[PDB]
């Protein structure tokens, strides 16, 4: 459905911003949900499904960004 929003730090170092993520080791920038492998697909207002069961549960911020993420590049 219109699943609950994801808190920063749902699962996998998960923030709501990709630049929370400016400290995670594993980061670098221009990464966010939206150009994220796993990406599901835009549901409302910048959020959108994550292709992860565990991620899929809450809708994913489509600025948002994880430690599961892999480039779709
Ligand atoms: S795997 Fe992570 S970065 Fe990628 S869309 Fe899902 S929550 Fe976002």
């Amino acid at each position: 459905a219109s699943e609950p929003r994801a808190e920063d730090g749902h699962a996998h170092d998960y923030v709501n911003e990709a630049a929370d993520a400016s400290g995670h080791p594993r980061y670098q920038e221009g990464q966010l949900c939206e150009n994220c492998a796993f990406w599901g697909e835009a549901v409302q207002d910048g959020w959108g499904r994550c292709t992860h069961p565990d991620f899929d549960e809450v809708l994913v911020k489509a600025e948002g960004w994880c430690s599961v993420y892999a480039p779709a590049s």
